[PDB]
């Protein structure tokens, strides 16, 4: 497996290492094969060849099947102009590899109820992934605008952006509990029946999947209420950028949270949380974002699932084990990926 | 103070005529003046006038200050045309006084954080009161359509239907702890920054409330996260449709939930809940919706704020000291009121 390694700033160098301990682990475990290149990404690029994502990048990622994405951006690039900001880097990335679709897991791991803000009888058993359309909606639907009177913004969606992004809704609960639940507004909204008409019909090539649709009005009801009934949500771009905030506080930390962009080129995979300068090289990074990153990477990539579960359980163990700092321990980004590799043998 | 009581299906009359015994109590104790009279609506109404909004409550509501509603639909209904429906009569009402603004409380009565979905530390001490634009938006937005290729709809919004929504969520924020949050899309939408942009604009006439703004995405995070930081937060049609259903789970149990629309017009004040058939004449029904509806009425028609405090102290101690079948007691309709009776001195 060819793995493009993008460590960023701040604590990414740290936490990306962390996970290629692990990646290595099971490489001479299983003999994956695994062959993976550091490329300079964000503000690091920026610094040295004055772009945040210049042409070697460019190429390695094409060249790469999976990119292991660290952290990006920092204070010290946010006076910059917008062309070449560390942000906009990786809106460069997913652009040049038409990644359409960006999977948000939020999961309860057992053991870590107690850091919920929903009451441990409910937040138990929580793992739900939700699939968000990336490159439609209202946000890029036209027309659109504003007068001193009014504005407007249009929620426009086409067949072939709904059929693409169910598709991958599909696809990953094949490899899940296999039931998907797409989120609409059909009882008010047009482009809400055109959606539900569009995955309904989708929905029929995948005979071994169990298709629900839900008002996304009711949806943030049950993300409150029942969260642990649910696998996959899809649903549109704005609807997804809501339900995937809502239900990123349920495992109550940021920290804990990785996340993968799909589409036409190589997907991404990187974690949630942003690059905390003010820790880089201390040690004590929380490196559970980016080694479930990496278990993300093995699922949707390489379809090593079976893989990808083991990773999960070890970390899972970790956290109760050896918690990092900023889950009230005193482990850092080495004592925990050792008990992490500890357990994945 | 004149009332038009619409007491309607199901437990409506039940819980209507608790609210009613708490309303002549007060009338007693404080000469209010209250004069009202009871007009057929909804289910009742079909049955008896062919329609759900006869002539004479369309006299009585243009006639009175406020209107006390109750419960309305029903099975027995369900299978009319649309034009006769009981869930259309509500639509006509609503019209006809050109309400545009739904007010949606949601609060953690003390003692009662056991029933909420979310830890009891973060539970305790939410009391927000959701304000959402009803008669415009993408609900409503032209031009909207949908064909074999694609489907689209618009959110759009003016000056004045913006001025407006805000204008009450300042003065209801007045009556309350005298801060407003203004939610939009504004990093993102062109609608969002006429929102935000409007709403900075109408809140320089009301220097004693704090106005902050926030994006419906983190607005989702916050309202799991710390509910308990908010008082008053205003939005848009979709966007409140959502928030106000979110914060509908925080208290756990719809039953406890009433419900208000300002406008041009003749207030409405009524019960989250539905008619409860099954229930009817067995008094059991719980009235604190219908009770806490009263109380609002007190509050958003009349500016009787004192008193409409007092309403809901009363309903809090009730809950507490002799709790409706729905929370695990055994009071009846007439048990429960005699109790809030019995703190309203």
């Amino acid at each position: 497996m060819k793995v493009a390694v993008l460590p960023g700033d701040g604590i990414g160098p740290e936490v990306t290492e962390a996970a290629l301990k692990v990646l290595r682990a099971l490489d001479e475990a299983e003999g994956l094969g695994l062959a993976y290149e550091v490329f300079p990404f964000g503000g690091a690029a920026i610094d040295a060849f004055g772009e945040p994502f210049p042409e070697p990048t460019r190429k390695g990622v094409e060249e790469a099947e999976a990119v292991l994405l660290g952290s990006v951006g920092g204070p010290k690039w946010d006076g910059l102009p917008r062309k070449i900001r560390p942000e906009t880097g990786l809106l460069s990335l997913r652009k040049s590899q038409d990644l359409f679709a960006n999977l948000r897991p939020a999961k309860v791991f057992p053991g870590l109820e107690r850091l919920s803000p929903l009451k441990e009888e409910i937040a138990r058993g929580v793992d739900v992934l939700i699939v968000r359309e990336l490159t439609g909606g209202i946000y890029f639907g036209e027309p659109r605008g504003m007068s001193e009177a009014e504005a407007w913004n249009t929620e426009r969606y086409s067949k072939p952006e709904v059929e693409r992004v169910a598709r991958v809704a599909f696809e990953v609960a094949r490899k899940r509990r296999k039931h998907v639940v797409s989120v609409d507004k059909a009882n008010v909204l047009e482009v809400g029946e055109f959606w539900r008409k569009t995955v309904e019909e989708v929905g029929r090539g995948y005979p071994d999947v169990a298709l629900e649709h839900q008002y996304v009005d009711a949806m943030a009801m049950h993300l409150v209420r029942s969260p642990a009934r649910f696998d996959v949500v899809v649903t549109g771009n704005i609807f997804g950028d809501i339900l995937s905030d809502l239900a990123s506080v349920l495992p109550g930390s940021l920290g804990l949270l990785p996340s993968a962009s799909l589409g036409r080129g190589t997907p991404v995979f990187e974690p949630v949380h942003g690059s905390a300068p003010d820790i880089a090289g201390k040690g004590i990074a929380n490196p559970t974002a980016a080694i479930l990153s990496a278990a993300m990477m093995l699922e949707h990539a390489f379809g090593l699932v079976e893989l990808a579960r083991k990773v999960e359980d070890a970390v899972a163990k970790a956290l109760l084990e050896t918690p990092p700092p900023d889950l009230g321990g005193s482990a850092g980004t080495e004592a925990f990926t050792a008990t992490v590799l500890r357990h994945l043998a």
